């Protein structure tokens, strides 16, 4: 029917590279001279927690840094780190090199994920960065440093590197400077992320995507306040709608015919009587990852 | 985390290029010195209801062919047709055409589909052919030509390009030799899908799925012979199951602890008896396109 989609991860895929450090392995991000990866690669399993990144950083050389773009090595000619990240510094600098930007997107936006093994590409999913700051999201063994990223025209925006699981099975990592999202640090001790809570734009938004393909079941003929929403909405564990966020989806109600507060209503309604095992857009959850600039897209 | 993956698209993209004729353009498939894309190209609406594509076809010279790979005009140096495709012959040689196959996929198996406008790939989705030879897939207008496939190894194995929407909103097209999926023609006619039926294989993949995150409110103790289910099946409109079947869910067996007639034990009281309420994965409805091989990949 209506489906979650993935940027072409091609321009991305040309840019995947694989960086070894004494023992481990993980990948890397090979723009122009230069190739980012988590500083973790540097830490022997006896340094997870107890490690001190800049002691561990000031007893290597780049000799000690061991770079392969698919087959071919490149020489590393020079290193520093960047918050949680490696700027390893080679001599030939990437052909495949996109327009590019680096971004740290804000949570419930959504981005796609090229997910690695060893430098390597094996599959790609749109997800979302959760309010706390995780991505539920799919990675396995190898996985460290695949970038999670967004297009638009010819320019890739960089928003996400991949660091860690979180005991939840949540996952953690940072923006292409190396600062993370959330409260978390890359040591082996056990952190939680904070409370979730519901995307409430983007089901708003998705609510929009099904009433655009024919799916008007949901809607009623009544409205709600803003303020009476968001008490229905707290009690949810849905995030608080601002003013501004009516004004995103602004564009949407015109194009349907349902005023922002009136779509409300209708979600009102959903979250107090479930569904009655029907489906909206072909789900039987309230999807809360597609925005609405992912429904205007798509 | 289990999402849907797709396959990174990138060794595709360098292989999509814009087909025009006349007043209709779709996509094409650049693989060394020819291109495919449906034989649908050379129709116009006066000539749509009943064509006759070898009369058509006799009255096209190469130069009625413009292709374009983005910026780069290429020449059509010559054409034939193969079933409801159309092999061009061109001038130029694909510098990115990769390790390839042509294959013809088995209702219940996945793929990706890289979802492209006007010689432009703008997405990337997984979907499953169905068991009545259509895909439950987004095709907007523009995406006619658009190409499924799979990767093993560096090797693309194409096995779908798209051709039409039928009334049901699913989609059907042909493989790489332009044989249909299905009873379908590329003429318009009152043709429309076959009673879909549901993919056993994967629902009961989905549900080792579920047992292996969390939840196993559905299993019982109860035992089934393959026939006395099938003959369950078979009355809800799921796929019966064969014996090969149950040989592909030995990993996610035993992996569990399950045996593949007790999970099927399982499935046959969730059709006879529903899910009054309870969820699975937190939905009320069975996935029934993950494949067993899906769900070993985590
Ligand atoms: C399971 C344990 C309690 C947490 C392990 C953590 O110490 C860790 C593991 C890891 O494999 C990794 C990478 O592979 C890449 C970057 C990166 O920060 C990391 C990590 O922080």
């Amino acid at each position: 029917g209506f489906r979650k989609m993935a940027f072409p991860s091609g321009k991305v895929e040309g840019c995947m590279v694989q960086v070894t450090c004494g023992t481990t392995t993980l990948n890397g991000l090979w723009l122009d001279d230069t190739v980012y990866c988590p500083r973790h690669v540097i830490c022997t399993a006896e340094d997870m927690l107890n490690p001190n990144y800049e002691d561990l950083l000031i007893r290597k050389s780049n000799h000690s840094f061991l770079v392969q773009a698919g087959n071919v090595q490149l020489r590393v000619i020079g290193h520093s780190m960047q918050n949680c990240l490696l700027r390893l510094k080679v001599d030939t600098s990437n052909p495949k090199t996109p327009k590019y930007k680096f971004v740290r997107i804000q949570p419930g936006q959504t981005f796609s994920v090229l997910a690695c093994y060893n430098g390597s590409p094996s599959g790609v999913y749109q997800c979302a960065m959760r309010p706390n700051h995780t991505i539920k999201g799919s990675f396995l063994n190898g996985s460290c440093g695949s970038v999670g990223f967004n297009i638009d025209y010819d320019c890739v925006s960089f928003c996400y590197m991949h660091h860690m699981e979180l005991p939840t099975g949540v996952h953690a990592g940072t923006d292409l400077e190396g600062k993370f999202y959330g409260p978390f640090v890359d040591r082996q001790t056990a952190q939680a992320a904070g409370t979730d809570t519901t995307i409430t734009l983007n089901v708003l938004a998705w609510l929009y995507a099904a009433v655009i393909n024919g799916d008007r079941w949901f809607l009623n003929r009544f409205t709600t306040t803003l303020n009476d929403f968001n008490l229905v909405a707290m009690k949810y564990n849905y995030e608080p709608l601002t003013q501004d966020h009516v004004d995103i989806l602004g564009p949407l109600s015109a194009q349907t015919g349902i005023a922002v507060l009136d779509m409300c209503a209708a979600l009102k309604e959903l979250l107090q009587n479930g569904m009655n095992g029907r489906t909206i857009l072909g789900s039987t959850i309230l999807e809360d990852e597609f925005t609405p600039f992912d429904v205007v897209r798509q």
